[PDB]
């Protein structure tokens, strides 16, 4: 069963935001348009019983302060109410400005996010779905007491926590960051834990955004950071140069992947998919496609999780070439049914008839207007075998050594 989470009030939120506007909207609508609805299980949004009860379960991650800034942010933004100097400072202190400015809805806007990762989380607890999709989550940059990256509460972070707060031996989750961006947020949330791995796949260069996830800094030379305390070894990091296209992508990523999961044995596998690292977004760094028989960087790394047949929880994130996302996540849902319901769908080249058919001008085809062309990456390897050797040994954790060196 794959479980996907939609729903009037959740798509009403997750397209009243400013910035991703109704790129929800033509996502759902695509799914619909290819006939894969049918064969998705719709896993509602969480819903609590009491005020009380919600900011328990947000407060699980972010602080209390934070949480009340966000909702008089929204209370203010609602009214024509203008913000005291006062008003400002505490907005200033939580980073709620510049690049995440508020807006009327803003913290249901957030909060439905929060609300559909841990739906999708419980749904996978209870064993309702083997998979469970929520391109309205994904937000990776949020802290505890600070907004970045337009993300204003971690919704990855609450849907991991209760994870492994779930009796399985001892519950234990791989993270798997696939956007442009570093996963910053997800990766100091569990910077000290060593049951909950994270690993970023982003691209990193002076002044980009959000500027971590590679060497830092005195010391002389710089080093890595990859955890600290008894989750030491356990945040890992790849970051590449611009121009990657999909193959060497893959080839990048491919040997991580299974390593971490012969290592590690999640119990479940989170995948923050964030379309922003395709050829035609706004960023133009990353050269990725979403083609499928020369595949899909971002499809082989979904295949290759799928494969390792756990309890897998994916998630959507940046994208601002809204059809393009679209045409990316909707082949993303079309693998996933194939991969887990075994029923192959076949996917026209034309874009179906619907609500958003002009949007997918001018040419109407599925796969992304961009013809593919086109070493520090062996680096990288060598630098993530010795870390994740370093990681099994600190958890007294056995594995071949030597099928995993193989890998590449
Ligand atoms: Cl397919
Ligand atoms: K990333
Ligand atoms: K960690
Ligand atoms: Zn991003």
């Amino acid at each position: 069963s794959v479980g996907i989470v939609y729903g009037d009030q959740y798509r009403q939120l997750c397209c009243s935001s400013p910035k991703f506007g109704d790129r929800y909207a033509l996502v759902m609508d695509l799914i619909n348009a290819y006939k894969l609805i049918p064969e998705l299980s719709r896993v509602p949004p969480l819903q609590w019983d009491s005020p009380s009860r919600m900011y328990e379960a947000v407060t699980a991650f972010h602080s209390t302060e934070y949480v009340d800034a966000l909702k008089k942010l929204q209370m203010l933004h609602c009214e024509e109410k203008e913000l005291t100097a006062d008003d400002e400072l505490l907005m200033d202190s939580f980073s709620l400005n510049y690049d995440c400015p508020g807006f009327p809805s803003v913290f249901d806007y957030s909060l439905a996010a929060v609300q559909g990762s841990l739906a999708a989380a419980s749904a996978l607890i209870c064993r309702h779905c083997e998979v469970v999709i929520n391109w309205g989550g994904g937000w990776h940059h949020a802290k505890r007491s600070e907004a970045s990256g337009f993300c204003y509460l971690n919704d990855i972070v609450l849907a991991i926590h209760r994870l492994v707060s779930s009796t399985p031996r001892q519950t234990r989750v791989l993270y798997v960051d696939l956007d442009l961006h570093h996963g910053d947020g997800v990766e100091e949330a569990f910077w000290y834990s060593p049951r909950v791995v994270t690993f970023s796949v982003h691209h990193a260069s002076p002044g980009f955004f959000p500027g971590t996830g590679t060497w830092n800094m005195n010391d002389k030379l710089p080093i890595f950071l990859n955890g600290a305390g008894r989750g030491r070894f356990s945040a890992f990091n790849l970051p590449l140069e611009e121009g990657i296209n999909d193959l060497d992508w893959s080839n990048a990523i491919g040997p991580i992947l299974d390593s971490l999961n012969i290592v590690i044995q999640p119990s479940y596998v989170v995948v923050q998919c964030g379309a922003d690292c395709l050829a035609t977004d706004p960023h133009r760094i990353f050269r990725l496609t979403n083609f499928y028989p020369s595949l899909s960087g971002y499809l082989y790394a979904i295949k290759k999780i799928l494969s390792w047949k756990v309890p897998t929880l994916i998630l959507g994130g940046g994208g601002y070439n809204f059809p393009d996302t679209a045409r990316l996540w909707t082949r993303v849902t079309a693998l996933t049914i194939e991969e887990v319901k075994g029923k192959k769908m076949t996917l026209s080249p034309e874009i179906p008839e619907h609500s958003y058919f002009s949007r997918y001008g001018p040419d109407f085809e599925l796969d992304i207007d961009y013809f593919p062309h086109e070493d520090s990456i062996q680096k990288h390897h060598r630098r993530i075998l010795e870390q994740l050797r370093n990681y099994a040994d600190l958890n007294k954790l056995i594995y071949d050594y030597d099928q995993v060196y193989q890998l590449y």
